[PDB]
């Protein structure tokens, strides 16, 4: 579920807050369309079409599945005790949250006009 997400960022990047991903770029975020404007932003693009893909599973709603994880001493772990759904909505915030620390976070990137810039 997204306050899982949240964790998982908040422990791959605690270099910044985590609001710092919730607004950016075209897929970052409420927004899922556009030409991605930067590798971060890509890291949403697939995270968003991972949760499209997921939701095609009977029952299975990302932002409010609440998964099994583990994140200590650097790693994130999707757990074995995971049904389906559960195991792909961990399997792309895992990925993501990965994509986040490895991205460069530009700031002019930050909540942009979407409307005008993501069609
Ligand atoms: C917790 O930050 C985020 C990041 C991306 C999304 C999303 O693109 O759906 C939601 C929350
Ligand atoms: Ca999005």
């Amino acid at each position: 579920n997204l306050y899982q997400f949240k964790n998982m960022i908040q422990c791959t990047v605690p270099s910044r807050s985590w609001a710092d991903f919730a607004d950016y770029g075209c897929y970052c975020g409420k927004g899922g369309s556009g030409t991605p404007v930067d590798d971060l932003d890509r890291c949403c693009q697939t995270h968003d079409n991972c949760y499209n893909e997921a939701e095609n599973i009977s029952g299975c709603r990302p932002y409010f599945k609440t998964y099994s994880y583990e994140c200590t001493q650097g790693t994130l772990t999707c757990k074995g005790d995971n049904n389906a759904c559960a195991a792909s909505v961990c399997d792309c915030d895992r990925l993501a949250a990965i994509c986040f620390a490895g991205a460069p976070y530009n700031d002019a990137n930050y909540n942009i006009d979407l409307k005008a810039r993501c069609n």
